[PDB]
């Protein structure tokens, strides 16, 4: 289509409300404007992507500082189903993301390469840097791919190096079987290997983390079983934590990722579609985990504070209630409201590591398509 003709600008308005009980509320506006050029015609095309981001409480982006802002752009070059972005850009993959848990995502400065030559295969590579954000600079490079070569099944393999911190490896599989027209099974696994790298700023790291999910769908109902296991004396670690889609036990509050923590969750989801009210969904979860805090090295530079002499039998749990309505028609079409309730308690001195809390979040989201 071409630079002008293929251009699009989106503005995302974000209302964000966060309530915390401890055994502090917060209100914030946010705006994210996104432009994408078309491509100059020819074998090798040229374009531009650019964004700007603002938020205001009603580096530390926002939720704990009265205002925040940022903007950037990247040059894109597209040849043979390969796209190269050079500049500031968003990222989501198993070893790197701006993260979905907070109001504004983090961005990254550098090179990304994405190949779509084969339908069913995505390859990506990259080298970027980023600062520090949410709750000097970092450098990270990754190589990865995602394969779709079978009808109900998907595969991923990724690696990253976070300079002087870690090398991280990740695999996954997801299978879906449709039995009846109303009954389906979704077995799946996530795997993370983590080792220390270079100067080893966080200290020694030898960490293997597993996520198991089994999901029975029946019509609108879906019930899901999760096992998660962290093997090593530091907790599973990743950039921009919370609500991770590469972990089956990542929850509103806790990631159930502590060192040597075994965990499970039972989740229930419902789609109100056939009950007459489409765009309405709800879900509830219960998660339980246990780990032995005596096994942490208290002198571990990055992770030392997980150690507790009195930890031993430490355990915690979380029960999440989640519902969201997207408005599907009229003027507010696409306006989405989402309500989030989490309760978390630990026992066995888990509280020397994390807190007993009750979290309430409300998120109002309005997309605008401007050209
Ligand atoms: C960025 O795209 C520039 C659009 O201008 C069209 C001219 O075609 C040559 C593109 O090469 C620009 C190299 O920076
Ligand atoms: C397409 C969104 C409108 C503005 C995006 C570009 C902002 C320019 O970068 C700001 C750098 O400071
Ligand atoms: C932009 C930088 C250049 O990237 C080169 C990508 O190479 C293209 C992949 O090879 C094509 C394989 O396709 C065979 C059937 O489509
Ligand atoms: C180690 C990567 C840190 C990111 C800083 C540089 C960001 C922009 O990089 C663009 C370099 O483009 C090379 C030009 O190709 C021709
Ligand atoms: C399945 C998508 C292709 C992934 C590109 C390579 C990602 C980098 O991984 C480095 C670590 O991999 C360890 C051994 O890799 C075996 C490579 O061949 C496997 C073929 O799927
Ligand atoms: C659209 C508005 C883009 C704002 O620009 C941003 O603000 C500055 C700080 O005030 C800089 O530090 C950068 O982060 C810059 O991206």
């Amino acid at each position: 289509e071409g630079f002008i003709e293929g251009s699009s600008l989106q503005l995302l308005t974000r209302n964000y409300y966060f309530n915390h009980d401890r055994r502090s509320k917060e209100w914030a506006q946010g705006f994210i404007a996104t432009f994408q050029s078309g491509y100059t015609p020819g074998v090798v095309g040229f374009g531009v992507d650019a964004y700007g981001m603002l938020g205001l409480k009603l580096y530390e982006s926002g939720k704990a500082p009265d205002e925040f802002s940022s903007g950037g752009a990247a040059l894109k070059i597209r040849a043979f189903d390969t796209e190269l972005k050079l500049g500031d850009q968003f990222l989501s993959n198993p070893v790197v993301a701006g993260g979905e848990s907070r109001m504004l995502p983090q961005t990254f400065r550098g090179v990304s390469l994405t190949n779509n030559s084969f339908e069913d295969l995505t390859l990506t590579a990259g080298q970027v840097s980023f600062t520090k954000y949410y709750n000097d600079s970092h450098h990270l490079s990754w190589l990865g791919g995602t394969w779709g070569g079978i009808e109900g099944f998907t595969s991923s393999l990724y690696a990253a190096e976070l300079q002087n911190v870690w090398k991280q490896y990740y695999a996954d599989v997801d299978y879906t079987y449709e039995i009846d027209d109303n009954w389906s099974l979704n077995p799946g696994a996530h795997y993370y290997k983590t080792v220390d790298s270079g100067d080893s700023l966080l200290g020694r790291i030898d960490n293997n983390t597993y996520s198991l999910h089994f999901a029975v769908g029946y019509r609108q109902h879906t019930v899901t079983a999760v096992l998660q296991k962290v093997n090593g004396n530091t907790p599973f670690d990743y950039i921009n934590q919370g609500d991770s889609i590469f972990l089956d036990n990542s929850q509103q509050y806790s990631d159930f990722n502590g060192p040597n923590e075994k965990s499970w969750k039972l989740q229930y989801d419902y789609d109100f579609v056939a009950l007459g009210v489409p765009g309405l969904s709800a879900s509830a979860s219960y998660s339980r985990g246990k780990l032995d805090l005596t096994r942490v090295d208290p002198d571990s530079p990055g992770y030392g504070g997980w150690y507790s002499a009195d930890g031993k039998n430490a355990k915690h749990w979380e029960r999440d209630l989640d519902l969201q309505y997207v408005v599907q028609g009229g003027p507010a079409k696409d306006l989405s409201l989402r309500l989030r309730w989490a309760t978390h308690r630990g026992t066995g001195g888990y509280s020397a590591v994390d807190n007993d809390i009750d979290e309430y979040r409300v998120i109002v989201d309005y997309p605008i398509d401007v050209f």
